[PDB]
């Protein structure tokens, strides 16, 4: 059976910054550090930064007094921001970049009053705190996930109107709520294209690509990792078996057997660790060596607060 390695897989700049915020502030400070929501969502790494001393809470009011705080990759809202500035506590913000530069834009629209629709999923921590820059009752903030959202949409002022995007979301499946958007709203305004940052549009090429060659595909990923489980659907609409699994122990011997061509991709959370045991595991169910496609170049690295070295 031959395996095949999607490229790219695996960590985003982001997350290698978000980890490595975690790590050098347990180095630092020693435990515990409070981390607001799983530092990203990847079980393996959240059970290992917990064992390390890290404990992750929701709620600012599970913060002790006197405490270091780390708020997670995928960003909080201004009332969460707020409500740490006013209590007792070292505050360290591990939101990627590319969360952050959506976040300027909403806040800029409610400064100014002017409604603002975000495109994501509803519950997610990326849309919660994104959504938790607008605050302006005269203006407003509204999340739609599918054209149908869109369709049913009103807004006071279709005259002034932005959109903004959550970072992981399919590719294929934005480009159809913004051409909703701008059929209904002619006026609206946005980015170029969205703000559906590289390592997803990236990881999901990447996934294209490798769901041509294999029959099946797993991406290693947690449950709740939003990127991850678009990886596997988009393999799932083209037609072929694919699983989210945590790690190797997770893979069903009949997903596999008597299969020819099986494909191996990450989330931007999973590390590689993970990846490579998934191979050793295929490997056991009669697959041979690893081959890596080939794929886009990554070449972006944020760096840790200077604060943390
Ligand atoms: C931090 C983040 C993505 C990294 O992957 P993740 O932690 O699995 O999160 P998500 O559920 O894909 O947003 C959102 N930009
Ligand atoms: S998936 Fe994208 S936006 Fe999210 S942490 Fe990674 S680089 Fe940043």
């Amino acid at each position: 059976m031959q395996i095949l390695l999607a490229n790219p897989r695996g960590f985003c700049a982001g997350v290698d910054r978000a980890i490595s915020i975690v790590e050098n502030a347990l180095a630092i400070y020693g435990a515990p550090i409070y981390v607001r929501h799983e530092v990203v969502h990847n079980r393996y790494v959240v059970d290992s930064l917990r064992e390390r001393g890290a404990i992750f809470i929701e709620q600012i009011s599970e913060v002790p007094d006197g405490a270091i705080l780390i708020f997670s990759a995928h960003g909080v809202s201004q009332a969460v921001r707020n409500e740490a500035k006013s209590r007792d506590l070292t505050v360290f913000d591990a939101t990627c970049p590319l969360v952050t530069k959506v976040h300027m834009e909403v806040a800029r629209a409610s400064r100014r009053g002017e409604e603002s629709i975000l495109i994501g999923h509803a519950g997610h921590p990326e849309v919660e705190g994104t959504m938790g820059q607008y605050s302006n009752p005269e203006g407003g903030m509204y999340l739609v996930e599918s054209p149908d959202d869109v369709w049913k949409l009103t807004v006071k002022n279709e005259e002034k109107l932005s959109f903004m995007t959550q970072t992981t979301l399919s590719v294929d499946d934005t480009s159809d709520v913004i051409d909703a958007l701008r059929k209904r709203f002619p006026k609206i305004v946005g980015p170029r294209k969205d703000d559906i940052c590289y390592a997803t549009t990236n990881r999901q090429e990447a996934v294209r690509a490798l769901a041509e060659q294999a029959e099946v595909v797993l991406v290693v990923g947690s449950k709740n990792s939003s990127n991850s489980n678009r990886l596997a659907e988009l393999a799932q609409r083209m037609g072929k078996r694919a699983f989210l699994i945590d790690d190797a122990k997770d893979i069903q011997e009949e997903w596999v057997k008597e299969v020819k061509c099986v494909g191996v991709t990450a989330g931007a959370s999973a590390p590689d660790i993970l990846v490579q045991n998934v191979v050793a595991r295929l490997q056991q169910l009669g697959g041979g060596e690893a081959i890596p496609l080939e794929g886009r170049e990554e070449n972006i690295v944020f760096e840790v607060p200077k604060e943390l070295r």
